[PDB]
């Protein structure tokens, strides 16, 4: 088949997207992976075996009137600007005409779709091909579900598809997957939890924050990461500083600065001071891959993205849940039901958090003897399942079955 897979403009979907096109691709099938051009120039390089079956569709975003040349993608267009996410979702939704012109001579059999991307179902009706739209998150996520608003977008892409696409199976979810068939209406196909090979990211194994592992003890690292676009404020970065100074744990942090925030303001006046040898701040894009497989690393602090969620348990870290927005508050529940993790404590009201509630989160998870070692023997029962590699590989051959019929 030729299937033509259209990402929304953001890493946590770029890349299993990516990952998902080398995995058809891998079985014989063509893909057309369509995005803008700084957002492709940024993606691992494609195993050179597959290079002729993956091609790279570059159609470069509309330029709209104050959005930065070159800010394509969710980790350049800040939460905390919502004028400039507004200026990105027009110059997105520009990609209509250019996308529905390359559709028309693609030799199509499939469009995979994301789930604003409204306009590249409208262009598959418009030239008769079947159309999946993509909510690549947890069964427990679509069970909840079951110009414009992200809530407008959805329900037009949706209503325009024949089929949804989840990231999960029975095996991780017995509880949701075998009652999910449809959502309004459309057809609900899992693909598994088609976690990460570690050699496709492609990262560089000699980053800094790897050597600083290197000379950790084993399971003493908390490694702290919020994805590649949720905000944090700096008044929540410094509640997060404290709280990890506060519970006295080995951390590697990957922070993203909130915008207008200078480099003095960022953190709590001498935090990297007192904690320099026994904690490391990165202000940078981490090979997340290569630090979640190190021996060092015990506890995962993370925003419960879904793909943070797969990695931290394909490794067999429990998680210290700290979501933000979307579908994380859902799968930070999914994974404390499984006795996986913990959620710091939040204020019914507004949803903020201070320095305790995430010191004591991290005391339970990461050092209290009795229940840290419960936590890391649930996450270890989750990796038997989200690490079964051979499994995910099953679910793929399955969807593709799916997708013939
Ligand atoms: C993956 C997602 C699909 C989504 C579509 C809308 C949907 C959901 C919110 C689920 C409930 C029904 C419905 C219709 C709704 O709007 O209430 C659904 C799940 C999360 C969603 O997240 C988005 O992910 C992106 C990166 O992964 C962000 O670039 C984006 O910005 C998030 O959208 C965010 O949605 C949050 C929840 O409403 C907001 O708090 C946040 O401001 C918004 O940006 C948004
Ligand atoms: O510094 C970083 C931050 C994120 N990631 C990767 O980016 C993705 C983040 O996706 P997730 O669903 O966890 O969160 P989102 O960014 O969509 O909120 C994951 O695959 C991470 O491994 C990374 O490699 N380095």
């Amino acid at each position: 088949m030729h299937v033509v897979i259209c990402p929304w403009l953001a890493f946590g979907h770029l890349l299993p997207c990516l990952d998902l096109a080398q995995r058809l691709a891998s079985r014989g099938h063509r893909v057309s992976f369509v995005s803008t051009p700084r957002n492709i120039s940024r993606l691992p390089p494609v195993r050179p075996a597959l290079a002729p079956l993956v091609a790279f569709v570059a159609l470069p975003l509309p330029r709209v009137e104050g959005l930065p040349d070159g800010a394509e993608s969710t980790n350049d267009v800040p939460h905390d600007r919502p004028d400039m996410v507004e200026l990105h979702r027009r110059a997105f939704d520009g990609l209509a005409a250019p996308f529905s012109e390359f559709l028309g001579t693609a030799c199509a059999d499939w469009v995979i779709v994301d789930v604003f991307h409204h306009w590249a179902a409208a262009a598959a009706l418009e030239h008769k091909v079947p159309c999946a739209m993509m909510l690549l998150g947890s069964a427990h996520m679509i069970a909840s579900i079951a110009g414009m608003s992200l809530a407008e977008r959805f329900s037009l892409t949706l209503s325009r598809s024949s089929l949804v696409v989840g990231r999960s199976c029975v095996e991780f979810e017995p509880e949701t997957v075998p009652l999910l068939s449809t959502l309004r209406g459309k057809p609900i196909t899992f693909l598994g939890l088609m976690p990460p090979l570690h050699e496709g990211r492609r990262e560089d194994g000699e980053d800094a924050t790897v050597r600083w592992l290197d000379a950790q003890p084993a399971k003493s690292v908390v490694y702290v990461a919020l994805g590649s676009e949720v905000p944090l404020g700096v008044e929540k970065v410094h509640e997060l500083a404290l709280g990890l100074e506060l519970a006295g744990t080995r951390f590697l942090w990957a922070l993203r600065k909130p915008t207008g925030v200078s480099d003095a303001d960022l953190l709590p006046a001498g935090f990297e001071e007192r904690t320099r040898g026994r904690g490391v701040v990165a202000t940078r894009w981490v090979p997340q891959m290569s630090i979640l497989a190190h021996a060092a690393v015990g506890a995962f602090l993370t925003h419960c993205g879904w793909n943070s969620t797969i990695e931290g348990l394909m490794f067999g870290h429990p998680l210290i849940m700290l979501p933000i927005f979307g579908d994380q508050g859902p799968n930070a529940r999914l994974i404390e039901a499984k006795n996986a993790g913990l959620q710091v404590a939040r204020n019914d009201g507004d949803g903020s958090f201070d320095r305790e509630g995430v010191a004591a989160a991290i005391r339970a998870v990461a050092v209290e003897e009795e229940s840290s070692k419960v936590f890391q023997a649930k996450a270890k029962k989750l990796q038997e399942i989200v690490a079964d590699m051979a499994c995910h590989e099953r679910y793929i051959d399955g969807f593709i079955q799916q997708l013939r019929s």
